[PDB]
């Protein structure tokens, strides 16, 4: 029992700010993100993702400048959460053996949930 | 382990496009959403469902029918390609709720293997 | 067992004492009423119990516990309580979001 959600407006993403974005997010997600019809839209649905799968841990929570990379979806297919750095000891320091993730957005925003199995 | 989530405007759907319901909607989801104080909104929340189910089995969408009683969660019934392919993936049960405001509708579905 | 529940943040009347002191416990007035927006916190419970009865597949009986830094936790009372041992619910977890125009919360159920 494990569960995470989160809903980002769709302009909570700035993509020009290439600093923020490869800061935040893996290669292969800014590549996928980069390569959709809305690529802002994509953005904030993988940072939603990246949120509802970490509140889906319940774990010493987070905060700036603490960083999302950590956490990588990978929509390769349906999602998949791949967990690295502190995110992953934690994760496993909490006996949470998988993480799926799902995402959904429209014109107004961008809705992830999480569920994690202990 | 399955989860899926759609969410969607209220205006994506249209009432009026005979054609499109009739695609995707089999005839008692048609009769029940009609049956509702806002069609519309009953049609985009049945539409989140539909894709919300798809989405957690992980693999048109007639074949995905959402069962709903007002007052009772909403049943989810396989059909034709997905029932196989929800099967094909060890697919033991799907879960559906559904939920709307103003601006749109959302959906989220578990799947058990 | 899954519900979820999506609220426009307006929904929600502070300046209703009847209403909010009619469905929310006092733990959860006081938690809504610290945060820095009051509204937005309201309609995150409320969509959070909305959310949570929906997963039990059967509101002051639905509590939420929230403390910042934390997952919140479901505790159930009186009917509510009943009603989940009485369907073999053996637990319940909750998540709340919002954003400026709404609310929203997954629970997912235990059997």
């Amino acid at each position: 029992g494990g569960v995470g959600v989160d809903v980002e407006l769709i302009t909570s993403i700035n993509v020009e700010n290439d600093t923020f974005i490869e800061r935040n997010f893996t290669p292969q997600e800014i590549e996928y993100c980069s390569a959709q019809p809305s690529v802002q839209s994509s953005f904030a649905g993988t940072w939603s993702a990246k949120e509802a799968v970490f509140k889906s841990l319940g774990v010493k929570s987070l905060g700036g400048g603490a960083a999302l990379k950590d956490i990588e979806i990978v929509r390769t297919n349906a999602p998949a959460v791949e967990l690295h750095g502190n995110a992953k000891k934690a994760a496993e320091e909490a006996g949470v053996t998988d993480v799926k993730v799902s995402i959904s957005h429209d014109d107004l925003q961008a809705v992830a949930v999480a569920v994690s199995t202990k």
